[PDB]
């Protein structure tokens, strides 16, 4: 537990760590993987190769230092991290490993600036946080294990169905190879696919939102091909698209995540998604639609019809259910796409254009999609006067972003 003096050093030195983030990250991974190559099966080996994490790291040390006197705010984001670590299968015995290399890295990068006081302070902060996280991750592991259909670590699943949803998004329906029940989850939650990457000669792990409702038998994920156009292709998403088929096997983690609807609630929901960001919205849609009433506004932005996933299914849903409003935005509509017919509005999702349809009293708003899309939606919702507490978001990447 941290003395006042220790927290003050953290507050005074976080900028130094954030400034040297690139070199630290680079040194940390060089050291850790030399000591423990096997850890390369748990981390992302694309990472580009570390840029996104430097951003994450810079934001994370600042926010930590900015909230070190407020344990409640700190507990909340720790929960999101525990959930992500639980999904990856992070183990208490790995905490001393990360710690040594992180500290050895920080020390080697700061060199002369790495005083005893400073190294002592971040080392205590590493330990304080390690403790909290391990306890949270353990409690999450036990809760999955004990529930009907639950498990710890990886369970083998077989692909039963593989269906294209658009040019770029394909669904996979998964049943356990053992043939038993699967655990319940909250709409909005994710699994993690663990699979061997031939090009890498390594296992890689990626999160995917569970895109259908709980049924007790199977899970659905819906995967966007992260393809070419100067940028290198994604590892796992291309692998699922081209090389995984009906009858092949993957490993899955139990459902985790802190982004979801309260199923027992009867208050309304506004579901705002961009592109593949729709995947957890569909699960929330399908659940909320049973039980009086409940009231769902499904607001989706896509490029056009070619890349619009689940297009015919949502359209049919909007004419079968009185409690569902559908609003579709097309950013660059194809010539065969016609407004007032195949989509509602052109351009980006803009909540002002449907303001009275979305501002249901004491609603909950849920946002998923690319970061600038989420800032944009968050901002717009906040200019209508919705309380920060009523806006919920999930990042398809590290972070900690639109915090
Ligand atoms: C909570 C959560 C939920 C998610 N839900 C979904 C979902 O429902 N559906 C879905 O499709 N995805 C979802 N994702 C995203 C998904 O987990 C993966 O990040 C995504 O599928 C890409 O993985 P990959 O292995 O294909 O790409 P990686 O190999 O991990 O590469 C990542 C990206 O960087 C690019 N890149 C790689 N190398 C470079 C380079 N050196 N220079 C520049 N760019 C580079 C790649 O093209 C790719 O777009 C979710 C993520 C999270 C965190
Ligand atoms: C105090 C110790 C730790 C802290 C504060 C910490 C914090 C974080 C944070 C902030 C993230 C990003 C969360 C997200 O993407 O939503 C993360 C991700 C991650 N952590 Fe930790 N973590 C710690 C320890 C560990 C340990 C011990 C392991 C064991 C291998 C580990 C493995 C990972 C992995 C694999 C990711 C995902 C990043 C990626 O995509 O590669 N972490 N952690
Ligand atoms: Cl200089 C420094 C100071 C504090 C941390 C704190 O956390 C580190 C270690 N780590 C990695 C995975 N899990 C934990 C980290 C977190 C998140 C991300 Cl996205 C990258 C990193 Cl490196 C890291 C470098």
């Amino acid at each position: 537990m941290l003395t006042q003096k220790t927290k003050d050093i953290v507050k005074a030195t976080a900028p130094v760590l954030a400034e040297h983030g690139y070199d630290i990250i680079k040194c940390f991974y060089q050291r850790m993987f030399e000591a423990h190559p096997e850890l390369k099966n748990v981390f992302n080996m694309a990472h580009q190769e570390q840029g996104q994490q430097q951003q994450a790291l810079a934001r994370a040390v600042y926010a930590y230092a900015e909230n070190i006197e407020d344990p409640n705010s700190l507990m909340a984001v720790l929960k999101n991290i525990a959930n992500k670590h639980a999904s990856l299968g992070v183990k208490p015995e790995q905490y001393p490993i990360v710690g040594e290399h992180l500290l050895a890295a920080i020390k080697e990068v700061l060199g002369n600036a790495a005083t005893d006081d400073i190294i002592s302070a971040w080392a205590q902060a590493y330990g304080n946080l390690a403790d909290v996280l391990m306890g949270m991750e353990s409690e999450l592991y036990e809760r999955s294990a004990e529930q009907p259909g639950g498990w710890k670590g990886w369970r083998t699943f077989v692909i039963r169905e593989k269906r294209p949803e658009s040019d770029v998004i394909t669904s996979f329906i998964l049943e356990p190879a053992d043939g038993g029940p699967v655990v319940n989850f909250e709409p909005g939650q994710y699994t993690s696919v663990a699979i061997d990457v031939p090009a890498l000669g390594l296992q890689q792990i990626r999160q995917y939102s569970l895109s259908d409702m709980p049924n007790g038998r199977s899970y659905r994920i819906s995967v966007k091909r992260e393809g070419g156009g100067p940028q290198p292709p994604g590892y796992v998403s291309n692998l699922l698209h081209d090389h995984v088929n009906v009858g092949d096997q993957v490993k899955l983690a139990a459902p985790y995540g802190s982004f979801h609807i309260d199923v027992d609630a009867k208050t309304p929901i506004v579901l705002i998604s961009g592109g593949v960001g729709l995947t957890p919205m569909v699960s929330m849609l399908k659940v909320a639609l049973q039980a009086p009433p409940r009231q769902v506004v499904f607001v989706h932005g896509a490029r056009n019809s070619a890349v619009h996933a689940m297009r015919d299914r949502l359209r049919e849903a909007a004419k079968t259910y009185e409690n569902l409003d559908l609003f579709v935005f097309y950013d660059q509509p194809l010539p065969e796409d016609v407004q007032g017919r195949d989509y509602d509005y052109p351009g980006l999702v803009d909540v002002k254009q449907i303001e009275k349809s979305i501002l249901l009293p004491d609603a909950d708003y849920y946002i998923c999609g690319p970061i600038p899309f989420m800032r944009m939606q968050h901002d717009a919702l906040k200019n209508l006067g919705i309380h920060e507490a009523r806006i919920h978001y999930e990042v398809f990447g590290p972070d900690l972003f639109a915090e």
